[PDB]
């Protein structure tokens, strides 16, 4: 009983606001395809316009170009109505459909508008949804057009733009306060038979608004004249509204019809459902009509029609008290005074006005990759970053350098090219230059060829930027810890690698002195990424990018383009430039761009050029949730990147500041940021006075305004530097130099000093200090806010009029899971391509752990993850393991001193480690078994539970409670015990295979097999738990305990016959042989008594086993029958691997010896696990080198297999009774890593989230060697002349 | 999200009951078969009567899995108790994959 009222405004309410806040909504498709579409209508309508008001239009790309219009006053009515009618639908929609508004409906809902919301109320009084709702919201936006292109020409042919317009839009309209309307119409009237004026240029009442108040419109002059007749008390206030309407005197149905000529006639249209309050109109209900009727009907009230604005609540309220209703709930859109609209409604009705509930939460939670946004326009993360700059070899000493204001500038090195003969101060021969000096890399000639699998011939050959680029891929790679095909974002198709580069110095003049094989590969620039590409077996784009000084800004655009399209899933974008050949140095000489005294001067009042910077950087990049989904390292993000060119510059190579100015706009705009938010900017700053002074002036316009008092309106400072005068101009990787200072300063939270400034500032800038603006000469902090984010804005121009710029963002806030690794032993794996690179990884970490010993205690857990799960394992391996950080560091230690003793490392066999999987039977079967895998791993605990459930589903016993209470095995009855070891072996079996254990053969021991025959393939689970559990029911159901027992005795099997009284198979029975000297007998309880007392008579050793049923004996006899049915109902089928059987003493290789007699035999037969292991030997499947793993509570069987191939042959266990579980795995992961194992390390680390975490260990140790080609003989400076 | 988890669910228990077949060569087997020409109850019948004569554990018996109409129903089981169950049917019943 509360009806609901959807009342739209004129343009009298200000709008811009809402332009912008639905320009910048992300997470609505259909609010961002009715903003994409209604600009295109919009121009369509414009193009169909007079002469006369065409040239009166701006030109606009988006409709964030018509916000500063709109409030600069100098848009023409057409479109500021048309943006006026595009808010208040965009409002609408974007409540109605992200908002999760239930669509207004014909009996709790009304619409109603004012002159310009007459049109958006029947577009939504016709449809019944969003979707419905879009295409009339189009046609709406065109009849908006043309009634305000119509206006505008009556208007403009009434009257003429005063000589003191300049853009702005004279107000057509006044509101006047004090008086009656029907006292202001004889003031009008009054006034017309005084004045004597024209029929058609005389003053009206264009609304009543109230009782004391109403809206008197005419042509500027003439309205400015009759108001200067209205004295006191009476108020006059100036509307923006900058046409004439509601004139029956200016309008006639030719207009009305000529605007509602867009709309195709049909059959087709909607009629309007909800009804539409018209209190200007004779009637105030509309409701039937059809589209185009209605919206004549609207047109006509707008443009004829006099606002009856004092009658519009009597007429809502009456339609509520129409329908019974009680109350209104005002929802305006766009409206002015809306804040008075409930209570003047609610006014004339009975009362019950009540408020309203909550938004209800979030109301419902998005689901997992649904709570994004869309993948246009997403920030794009930045996960990691290398680089090698002047006098650096990292990022650490790039920081170094900088904090530390240092000028590295200096003279050219003989490497390169001489300089007594290459330069002059007063060049008079041909190529030589007028400087000579430059920042370089003196270590650019030093590359591991080995680790990238290039020859000793074909690595002096490659450009050094081909070897840098890959040195400092590989080095970004491994610190964003990325492994190729890890997951769904590092699919080997899903990584593109663009670059930038200006120059291949190295064909023209290095490798050009003698061309040879590798001559094209190795110098072309399309090579950098594709070797890149190549070895790291990516198959996604590979781009090189030309555009001079901005290439690798430009590449940077090109990569977060595919990130934007889906292209690629990942980016790896670098830039380099390595300066080899003279030439190039001399023609930038030439051209008046080199300082010839020294560095870049930025800002310095003396700045004459630039020098030339030689820098390598490479960065990875991916969409903010891909990284955040993988758990990267997120250094930055990059919310918007933007591209123009100064062509309106005065020549080729000059800058040109209005481009910046508006280049800087766009991108503020794109990303929604006001000047204020930004707090550095990285400016190009080549160290030329008038582009730094263009530069500046742009920058501080653009992000330190002057208000019109002269003051200034940035509340926060602002700070603004130069890499250049550092380190120099890159001229390829200027962008990615500057992106990496941003990339410190963010981690280090300091504003370095600036070091160009060296005399005096520039007398050209403007008064920064005015501003609020500082050139920090001095290391200033600065701390990241709290709660809060740091804005930067880089910029990079090209001396062809390119120019590129970005907005740089805070990383979000870590949220670690903060939990507890329960584990207490750690693995630190550590791989390399040769023996000295792992003696260089062993004492770079040994290094980093002294200087991170005493952080915390997730510290080893992380570093275990880091070193585990997100690296790449070498051939050359090492392992340490340990419960604390110290023995690690000492394990390692001892490790190194073998090493440097001289004990060589041998790289680890290509194929691997081959497993015998051993199975243990019912003996060693203890209290909580399992428990502990079973609470720190969810694979085996749903692995029991399954088990669990197909056991009780067969009528078995539950065997969850023995993994849970472990006050259950005091009670637990053999048919249970049997049970569980089964699940228990199945259950440690499938874990292990998870990790990368592969099974060369299976043997088990008389209750093993049955595991062992699973892990061949013979068996199902399902099937392999019903044989057991039948046959613990056989045995149960039959036998009782203790008429039998068993008895262990260490002697040949000649010695007990003879000693024994009586023969073998009556007196007694061989249960089991398990060794030459292991023997197992059974038989009844005196039978046992006597072998035994008869045995101890000969000193033998004798030992007891607490069997309560027998096996191998007579007494499983009376269920054979049965059980061989049984084992014909289980599906037997071919083994994937040899199964070393007991029962039979041999190694089956086929179904054909696995039938129910198999089944019976084996609960029958004795284990001759001797016969077995001896045939298995004589085949060649077991020998030393193969590895046994025990499946079981013990490690016994392992034993057994020990005794028979050998003397060193390794074997390990899986759980024990006396040690820890995680010791024995990590002793036993470790030595299958070190003989050659691919463990699948993802999935160690997966239920411990503590330890998800890359850490910065140290880069990979590369053995760099000198590949050098020597410019000779100073042919370049002979061009051209003979051999004279 | 939910009817992934339910596939990935339903493809577990699958898996316990059965391993996959040496010449799959990575296609699917199926699970289920149409049956015509016998109503539903009779169907049942016989899947018992197959049942108590062979040795099955009672979580791989064949089910009857649906009953679409008065003389075609689905019955659904392993790859190889299917294919063994089903030659059992004879004409005139029709059996369709």
């Amino acid at each position: 009983a509360q009806m609901r009222v959807v009342a739209f405004g004129d343009q009298t309410y200000d709008c811009s606001e809402a332009v912008s806040q639905l320009l910048r909504v992300r997470d609505d498709a259909i609010v961002v395809d009715f903003l994409e579409r209604a600009p295109a209508v919009l121009k369509a309508e414009l193009a169909r316009l007079s002469s006369e008001q065409q040239e009166e239009t701006p030109r606009f790309a988006t409709l964030a170009e018509l916000v500063p219009r709109y409030r600069a006053g100098t848009l023409n009515p057409a479109v500021s109505q048309a943006l006026t009618c595009i808010a208040q639908l965009g409002l609408f929609i974007r409540q109605h459909s992200s908002g999760q508004e239930a669509y207004p409906t014909a009996h709790d809902s009304c619409i109603t508008g004012v002159c310009t919301g007459a049109l958006t109320a029947v577009a939504v009084g016709s449809a019944s949804s969003v979707t419905a709702l879009v295409p009339l919201a189009l046609h709406t936006v065109a009849v908006a057009v043309r009634l305000g292109a119509r206006a505008w020409e009556i208007g403009s042919c009434l009257a003429d733009a005063r000589r003191g317009a300049n853009g702005r839009y004279a107000s057509w309209t006044s509101a006047v306060g004090g008086i009656s309307p029907q006292d202001l119409q004889d003031r009008i009237s009054a006034y017309t038979a005084e004045q004597a004026l024209a029929s058609v240029s005389v003053p009206y009442l264009s609304a009543a608004v109230g009782p004391g108040q109403s809206s008197v419109s005419a042509a500027p002059v003439i309205l400015d004249a009759f108001l200067s007749t209205l004295l006191r008390p009476l108020t006059t206030t100036r509307l923006p509204i900058t046409a004439p309407y509601h004139a029956p005197h200016l309008f006639t149905a030719k207009d009305v019809q000529h605007v509602t000529d867009c709309l195709p006639p049909s059959e087709a249209w909607p009629t309007v459902r909800i009804p539409i309050i018209s209190f200007s109109r004779d009637e105030a209900v509309s409701r039937g009509a059809s589209f185009p009727a209605a919206m004549s009907e609207a047109v006509r009230d707008c443009l004829i029609r006099p606002i009856a604005l004092d009658r519009m609540a009597v007429s809502i309220a009456n339609h509520a008290r129409d329908l019974g209703k009680d109350s209104v709930l005002p929802s305006p859109i766009a409206l002015s005074f809306s804040d008075k609209l409930g209570p003047q409604v609610n006014s004339h009705l009975p009362g019950a006005k009540a408020p309203t509930p909550e938004l209800t939460s979030k109301s419902i939670p998005s689901a997992i990759g649904a709570e994004q946004q869309p993948m246009a326009k997403s920030p794009i993360a930045i996960l990691a970053a290398s680089g090698r700059f002047p006098q650096s070899s990292s990022m650490d000493q790039f920081w170094d350098v900088l904090i530390n204001g240092v000028d590295t500038h200096e003279l050219v090195p003989p490497t390169r090219w001489n300089a007594a003969t290459h330069v002059s101060e007063d060049p008079k021969a041909k190529n030589v230059s007028g400087t000579g000096f430059g920042c370089w890399l003196h270590e650019a000639g030093e590359f591991d060829a080995a680790y990238f699998n290039m020859s000793p011939r074909e690595a002096p050959q490659v450009d050094p930027a081909q070897r840098l680029a890959l040195l400092t891929a590989t080095e970004a790679l491994e610190q964003a810890g990325v492994v190729p095909n890890r997951t769904s974002s590092t699919q080997k198709n899903r990584v593109g690698v663009w670059y930038g580069a200006t120059s291949n110095d190295w064909m023209e003049t290095n490798s050009a002195q003698n061309v040879d094989t590798y001559f094209i590969p190795g110098g072309n620039r399309a090579f950098i990424p594709g070797r890149v590409n190549y070895f790291h077996k990516f198959s996604g784009p590979s781009y090189t990018i030309d555009t001079a000084c901005s290439s690798s800004l430009a590449a940077l655009h090109m990569a977060c383009n595919a990130l934007w399209r889906g292209e690629v899933d990942t980016a790896i974008v670098g830039g380099t430039n390595v300066l080899t050949n003279p030439d190039m140095t001399a023609g930038l000489d030439a051209g008046h761009f080199l300082s010839r005294s020294g560095n870049c001067k930025t800002f310095d009042d003396e700045a004459d050029g630039y020098c030339r910077g030689e820098a390598v950087v490479t960065l990875i990049l991916k969409r903010l949730p891909d990284a955040q989904a993988d758990k990267d390292p997120i250094q930055a993000s990059i919310l918007g990147i933007a591209t123009n060119h100064s062509a309106e510059a005065a020549s080729i190579t000059r800058p040109h500041a209005g481009a910046q100015q508006d280049l800087f706009q766009q991108v503020l705009t794109e990303t929604g940021l006001t000047a204020n938010d930004i707090s550095v900017c990285e400016m190009h700053g080549t160290g030329t006075q008038a582009g730094d002074s263009g530069e500046t002036t742009s920058v501080v316009e653009t992000l330190a305004p002057l208000n019109r008092s002269g003051s200034a309106v940035r509340t926060t400072p602002l700070y603004i530097g130069a890499v250049k005068s550092n380190v120099g101009h890159a001229e390829s990787a200027a962008g990615v130099s500057s992106l990496a200072k941003i990339l410190l300063m963010l981690k280090h939270s300091k504003i370095p000093p600036h070091v160009g400034i060296k005399t005096k500032l520039n007398h050209r800038l403007p008064d920064l200090a005015a501003r609020n603006t500082h050139i920090a000469r001095s290391e200033v902090p600065w701390p990241r806010p709290k709660n809060g984010k740091r804005r930067v804005l880089l910029n990079n121009f090209s001396a062809a009029g390119g120019n590129t710029c970005l907005v740089l963002e805070d990383a979000p806030e870590p949220e670690d899971s903060q939990e507890v690794d329960p584990r207490e032993h750690h693995i630190v794996a550590l791989s390399a391509k040769t023996p000295d690179s792992m003696v260089n990884n062993l004492t770079n970490m040994i290094t980093w752990i002294d200087k991170h010993s005493g952080d915390s205690l997730a510290t080893l857990p992380q570093l275990s993850y880091t070193t585990t799960a997100r690296r790449v394992h070498h051939r050359h391996r090492a392992v340490a393991t340990g419960t604390d950080l110290l023995q690690i560091r000492s394990s390692l230690q001892e490790q190194l001193d073998r090493r440097v003793s001289g004990e060589r490392s041998i790289p680890h066999p290509p194929n691997g480690p081959s497993f015998v999987l051993a199975f243990t039977g019912q003996g060693s079967a203890f209290a909580g078994m399992g428990v502990d895998l079973y609470k720190r791993f969810a694979s085996f605990r749903s692995d029991i539970a399954r088990y669990d459930q197909i056991c009780e589903g067969m009528s078995l016993p539950s065997i969850k409670a023995m993994f849970e209470d472990e006050k259950v095995f005091s009670t637990a009855s053999p048919t249970l015990q049997q049970l569980t070891h089964v699940c228990f072996q199945m259950a440690l079996y499938r874990l292990w295979k998870s990790l990368g254990v592969q099974a060369k053969a299976v043997v088990g021991h008389s209750l093993g097999e049955y595991a062992a025959l699973y892990a061949a393939g013979v068996l199902s689970q399902s099937d392999t738990l019903y044989l057991v559990g039948r046959r613990a029911q056989l045995m149960e159901k039959h036998l009782s305990q203790g008429t039998h027992a068993m008895l262990a005795v260490r002697a040949k099997e000649e010695a007990i016959v003879a000693a024994i009284d009586g023969p073998p198979g009556e007196a007694y029975e061989f249960s089991c042989r398990n060794g030459e000297q292991r023997n197992v007998l059974g038989g009844t309880v005196a039978q046992i008594q006597a072998a035994k007392a008869a045995l101890e008579a000969k000193k033998i050793r004798c030992q007891y086993l607490d069997t309560p049923m027998a096996f191998h004996t007579g007494q499983v006899d009376p269920i054979l029958p049965e059980l061989l049915q049984v084992a014909a109902a289980c599906s037997i089928q071919d083994p994937q691997i040899p199964v070393i059987s007991p029962a039979y003493g041999k190694v089956i290789r086929s179904a054909k010896d696995f039938q129910p007699e198999y089944f019976t035999h084996h609960c029958r037969s004795s284990v001759n696990m001797v016969d077995a292991l001896q045939s298995a030997v004589e085949e060649g499947l077991l020998d030393k080198n193969v590895i046994g793993l025990e499946i079981g509570p013990g490690p016994v069987v392992t034993q057994f297999v020990k005794e028979a191939v050998g003397t060193t042959m390794q074997t390990f266990a899986s759980i024990n009774k006396d040690k820890d579980t995680w010791q024995l795995m990590t002793q036993a992961l470790a030595k299958f890593y070190l003989a050659g194992a691919s463990v699948e390390w993802s999935r160690y680390h997966e239920d411990f989230p503590g330890a998800q975490k890359v850490l910065e260990l140290p880069a990979y140790g590369w053995a760099l060697k000198n590949y050098w080609l020597q410019y000779v003989n100073d042919w370049s400076l002979r061009k051209g002349d003979p051999a004279v």
